[PDB]
Parts: structure tokens; sequence; C-alpha cells
């Protein structure tokens, strides 16, 4: 292990989390059990959550969360580098301090014009509804990656991870990094992130897929992808196989597709096999479980462990995060 093995590109966001009821969702034309991008009409919701629903502030953003979980497991600071854009404000210092405390080397671009992005996380019964106000995260530019220091970080990384969420902000950066990775035989990995990603950016997804070595997503994202790509099936095993079998630029590494299903088994699909492997999870009697699953996976991948160990660490990490929330980061990883 050495510094900067993993680079992640994403949207650093402060989560604003609260328990609410359906009338709040109806007020903002939100569905239960969904993730959306904020529009003008959503904007008053953030202050309302803070002022009237006693909302909690939690460091978030998908890729940021995953790198924080991976660092917590690694216990070796600076092993992962994070790129994304924040404001110059109090929200950015909350994100900076939490991610740096966990061991991430954060390399934030700074917007002086937008505030740090936030994500409403609304809890209603056992359902969650998310509304992401990207704001400064949308000010990310390819140029941030072209400084001398930042290009040395790209040149030195061995592994790359990008969320589908980041396509909203800079697909051009994600693709550029993916092509350089394939061309130098390094791993490029990404997450489907949310149903809106294949629904909104189908062609981007198609264009980047040849350079994807590992694709993560949940069952709902996999089905959403299957609709846009016209697979005519909702069978997750079949969908995984079709994605895994897509043309691949770096033919020397066979694509892996990993599909999480909440409390049901994690599914592993490898190109060139017709046999999907399952990793059962102990059904727990919460925020970013999928992100934590990826952090656990990446912590083992960086230590060259086999995929089955990467996935078991993912499941273990998600289950820790579900138990202890932010407190998990104060403990000692005992995987
Ligand atoms: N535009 C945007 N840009 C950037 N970031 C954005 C964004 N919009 C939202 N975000 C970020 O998204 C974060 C929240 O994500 P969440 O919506 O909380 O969920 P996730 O991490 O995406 O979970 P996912 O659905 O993928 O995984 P699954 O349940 O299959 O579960 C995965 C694993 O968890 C474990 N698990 C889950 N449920 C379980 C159960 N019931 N019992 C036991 N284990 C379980 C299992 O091991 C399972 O495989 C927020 O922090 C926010 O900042
Ligand atoms: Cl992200
Ligand atoms: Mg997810």
């Amino acid at each position: 292990l050495r510094d900067g093995m993993l680079v992640g590109l994403g949207n650093p966001l402060l989560d604003i989390s609260a328990v609410v009821e359906k009338d709040l969702l109806n007020k903002y034309d939100m569905q239960p059990n969904n993730a959306i991008l904020a529009e003008e009409k959503h904007m008053p919701m953030y202050q309302e959550l803070i002022e009237k629903y006693q909302a909690e502030y939690i460091a978030g953003g998908s890729v940021q969360n995953s790198l924080r979980v991976a660092q917590w497991i690694l216990q070796r600071p600076r092993t992962a580098i994070f790129f994304g854009c924040v404001g110059q404000d109090e929200y950015a210092r909350i994100l900076e301090e939490r991610a740096t405390s966990n061991g991430v080397n954060v390399q934030y671009q700074r917007s002086a014009t937008s505030p740090t992005g936030t994500c409403a996380v609304l809890v209603t019964g056992t359902q969650r509804s998310l509304c992401a106000n990207l704001a400064a995260a949308n000010d990310f530019t390819p140029e941030h990656l072209r400084s001398d220091g930042n290009r040395a970080y790209l040149q030195g990384a061995q592994f790359f991870y990008v969320s589908g969420f980041f396509f909203t902000v800079s697909f051009e950066s994600a693709l550029s990094v993916a092509k350089e990775a394939a061309a130098t035989g390094r791993m490029f990995m990404m997450n489907l992130s949310a149903p809106f990603v294949p629904q909104f950016y189908k062609n981007n997804l198609e264009e980047i897929f040849p350079y994807v070595d590992v694709l993560f997503g949940n069952e709902t994202e996999a089905i959403a992808l299957a609709k846009e790509f016209n697979y005519g099936t909702e069978d997750l095993r079949e969908i995984g196989k079709r994605i895994a079998a897509l043309p691949k630029e770096n033919g020397k590494r066979k694509r892996i597709v990993i599909i999480t299903q909440g409390s049901d088994p994690v599914l592993l699909i490898e190109a060139g096999t017709d046999n999907v492997r399952e990793f059962p999870v102990q059904k727990l009697a919460t925020n970013g479980a999928g992100d934590a699953f990826v952090g656990g996976f990446l912590a083992q991948l960086l230590q060259s462990r086999t995929v089955d160990v990467c996935i078991k660490c993912g499941i273990w990490a998600a289950r820790e995060i579900i138990q202890r929330s932010g407190c998990t980061f104060e403990g000692e990883p005992s995987f």
C-alpha cells in the first residue's frame, strides 16, 4: 500500500436528513422510495428541513462516502484521493474535516459562486426519498484535473471509481479518465447510482461502458438500465449477464457486474460465465449502505484480495454502517 492508489471523482454533498410524513413529500412533488435532482421548486425544502424538521447534517455524496468507508477499513491515510467541487462556505468545511479525518486525501475544486451542494434525505416509515441540490458540485471542470499536482495524482493511481451521479456534472471527465485507464491497463469502476442515470444519460452510459471493468448498482438501477437498453426482462441475473457481455476495450480483464438487492443476496456476474454467484446477507432486524458496500469492496481490492473477499468485506461494511452510523468511523475495523 502507498498513497494515492485509488482516485474517486464525484459530487461532495452535505446530507440533510430528517423524519418526515407524506404531506412534506406531496408538498414537493416527491415520490417515496426515489432519488431526484433538485429543481427550483425544491429549493425551499432545505431550510424547511433544517428549521422545522430538526434535520441532521451528515457528510455525504456517493463516491465520497465510499472512499471514507474504504479509508476507515484501510487505516492508512491518503491511500484514496477524492476529486469534486465544493463551495467556500461552512458546509464545505464540514465535508473537508470529516473526509480528511477518515483518511481521504480530498482534492476539492472550489467554487466562489455556488454554495456546497446538499442532498435532502427524507425518511418516511421504512422508505427513503432523496433530493440532491448539486450546486457547487456542478461547478466541477476538467481543468481541475489538469494542474501539475492533480495530473501526478491521476498518473500515480492504480484504480479509478466514478458514480453515475457525476455524469450530471462532468461526463467528459469521467470518460477521459476511463479511456486513460483502459489504455494503461488500470481498473475503471463505476456505479449506476440511481434510476435516473440510465434514464437521463443512456448514450453516455453506452459510450463509457467499453472502459468499465466493474459496474455496481442496486436491483432497481439494473431494471431501470434494462428498460433503457430494451432488454425486455426484469430478471437481474439475465440483465447482469447482458451488461457483463458488452464489448470491452481492455479485453485482458473480464468485466464484473455486482448487483445489490437490500437484504437479499449480493449478485456477482463475470463476463465469460453463465453462472451468477450469490453472497447471502444477514437480514438486519439507512443512509449509504450501497456506498459502504462499495467502500468495503474497494478496501479489499486495493489489498489485491479476490472478488469473493472484496464482496464479503462490502457486505460486512454495509452492515456496520447500518448499525452504528457515523460512530462506526471511531471504532476499529475488525473484518
Ligand atoms: N446526485 C447525487 N450525487 C451524489 N450523491 C448523491 C446524489 N444523490 C444522492 N446521493 C447520495 O446518496 C447517499 C445515500 O444513498 P442511499 O439512498 O442511502 O442508498 P445507497 O447507498 O445508494 O444504497 P443502495 O440502494 O445502493 O444499496 P442496497 O440498499 O442494495 O444495499 C447495499 C448493501 O447494504 C446492505 N443492506 C441493505 N439493506 C439491508 C437489510 N435490510 N438487511 C441487511 N443488510 C442490508 C447489504 O449488504 C446490501 O448489499 C446519500 O449519502 C447522498 O449524499
Ligand atoms: Cl458521487
Ligand atoms: Mg446506491
